[PDB]
């Protein structure tokens, strides 16, 4: 199907006048809210909470600092607000900035025998923080073993019966948990949905909060626009008419994984890219002989536009197209003197096209590998230890030992490549096994451990639950390296989660699940 926003991000004239005004108040409203975290005298329960608000509002990006002195001094300090609902939120705040809080702050909470005391099951407050708690636990955390089942039929039960805007926040958290939702999602929900109708609102941070995503909207929407015209320029529309042309879905994917203004000139490299693989995909998929495939994989690896000859005329659109992108990302980083680091991107890029030469391989000859031989290649064609590379490129203070301990393959990131790819198995198995696409996941799954779809489904849903616990932990402190750059491959697998909800195919259909968070995010601006 054609891209159905047309030319809707093509042209964007930025209001220098309103942005100037926005961004004139939002500075006073900043200085205002940072004296509302240093203020002294605060109790536990009114400092969590007032963290927690300026993260979910989204302008927490503002206080990085404030905020994480905070919360080591609340971890140093350990304490019982003897009550579920501060209990489970200082544990959920802390393990999501790393400090390692033990698990058995909710001992207090639980029977002699483990489970959870059922006479919590009226404190609604207390089910939904420990609700979201529950999604941030590790594999030593086996005292929440219970926490999501518990506090889930508890939510659901009472929800029908709760005052707004919380029931609003219930349902939506039942749907949609915070720890594994795209930030710029969750933050929008929040803002125009929970917080613009809480009777007992900040009425400081709501206009804060306004302000400062419809600012940054702007700039979104400025990249998305830049990035449309760099679209329509190659053109593969009218040239390459196998693809698909989603450059607006690609440019969801690399604002989920950063809206911040500074991380600008990451996204829109991380757009493009994504863009581009995207093309080289479809051509492996929909359109390429094994001897057209062959020789690209072989061109790929030689990456040399030397290359260009020994390939069909519609392949060399593509070859040339991304040599010269990795040739603007060169040029873009001499500024800094980071060029160096595009050999990364280019080496992952590689490896992508060789699986995915492996994987029509394995469709041609109607091989079904065992599970381990199936995830050895792939793990890589999901694209990801590629876009967390890519993902890089523009962190100015990325460096070449960032991009070393990412290419060992870090647990986090392999887990979140996992994510991906058992998620999308699951979601797009019927559809690719009516493509005569015996190799796919699921498919091998069942065949290697002998069972049904149903229960390979549920094996890949436990090797995904496996993966976010990894992940919970890969976030921990001390951190490989700086925490800046394990938040991108933590944003991956939530744009995994985002994409598929529901087993919903948000992939193969855009209309499905992304458009709704495309025009909450990229078209219709909050209403102040
Ligand atoms: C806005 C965006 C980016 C939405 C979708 C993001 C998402 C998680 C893409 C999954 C990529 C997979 C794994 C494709 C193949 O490996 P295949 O076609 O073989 O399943
Ligand atoms: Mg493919
Ligand atoms: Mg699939
Ligand atoms: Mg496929």
């Amino acid at each position: 199907s054609p891209s159905l926003w047309g030319d809707q991000f093509l042209s964007f004239s930025i209001d220098n006048q309103v942005a100037e005004k926005y961004a004139k108040e939002i500075e006073a409203l900043k200085e205002q809210t940072r004296n509302m975290l240093l203020a002294t005298g605060m109790k536990l329960a009114d400092t969590l909470n007032l963290i927690d608000t300026i993260e979910r509002l989204g302008i927490s990006y503002h206080f990085e600092k404030e905020i994480d002195d905070i919360l080591d001094q609340i971890y140093n300090q350990n304490s019982n607000c003897n009550d579920l609902c501060t209990s489970a939120l200082q544990f959920r705040l802390l393990r999501q900035h790393g400090f390692n809080i033990s698990p058995e702050i909710f001992s207090k909470f639980q029977d002699e025998n483990g489970k959870f005391k059922e006479s919590l099951a009226s404190d609604v407050l207390g089910l939904l923080n420990l609700y979201e708690a529950s999604h941030v636990r590790t594999h030593a955390d086996d005292i929440l073993e219970d926490a999501l089942a518990f506090s889930t039929i508890h939510l659901e039960s009472a929800a029908p019966h709760l005052k707004s805007p919380l029931r609003e926040q219930v349902t939506h958290a039942l749907e949609q948990c915070l720890h594994k939702g795209v930030p710029r999602v969750e933050t929008r929900f929040f803002i125009s949905s929970i917080y613009d109708k809480e009777q007992s609102k900040n009425n400081v941070l709501l206009r804060f909060a306004k302000l400062d995503f419809n600012l940054l909207q702007m700039l979104h929407k400025q990249e998305l626009a830049q990035v449309s015209r760099w679209w329509k320029d190659l053109d593969f529309v009218t040239t390459l008419p196998y693809a698909r042309d989603r450059v607006v879905e690609c440019y969801f994917s690399a604002l989920g994984v950063y809206f911040e203004p500074q991380y600008s000139q990451a996204r829109v490299m991380l757009v493009k890219t994504i863009s581009m693989i995207s093309i080289v995909d479809d051509t492996f998929d929909a359109y390429g002989t094994v001897k057209e495939l062959e020789a690209y994989t072989d061109a790929i690896q030689r990456w040399d536009i030397n290359e260009i000859d020994r390939l069909p005329d519609y392949m060399k659109i593509s070859y040339k197209a991304i040599l010269d992108l990795y040739k603007d990302y060169e040029k873009e980083l001499s500024s800094a003197g980071r060029s160096h680091i595009v050999c990364h991107a280019i080496e992952r890029m590689k490896e992508v096209v060789r699986n995915y030469n492996v994987e029509s391989t394995w469709f041609i000859e109607g091989y079904t590998p065992p599970v381990s031989e199936y995830l050895s290649n792939a793990l890589a064609t999901t694209t990801y230890y590629y876009l967390a590379t890519t993902s890089y490129l523009g962190m100015k203070s990325a460096t070449e030992q960032d991009f070393e301990w990412l290419s060992k393959n870090p647990k986090i990131l392999e887990a979140s490549v996992i994510i991906c790819r058992v998620i999308d198995d699951t979601a797009t198995y019927e559809v690719e096994k009516s493509r005569g696409q015996i190799a796919t996941g699921i498919e091998c799954c069942m065949r290697d451990y002998g069972i049904s779809t149903k229960e390979a489904m549920a094996k890949f849903q436990n090797m995904a639950e496996t993966a976010w616990k990894d992940i919970n932990e890969g976030l921990l402190r001390p951190t490989p390296v700086s925490t800046e750059f394990l938040t991108p491959i933590l944003n991956l697998a939530r744009i995994v989660e985002v994409t598929y909800i529901h087993n919903l195919d948000g992939y193969t259909h855009p209309e499905e699940v992304l458009k709704p968070h495309i025009i909450n995010l990229l078209v219709d601006s909050i209403k102040i």
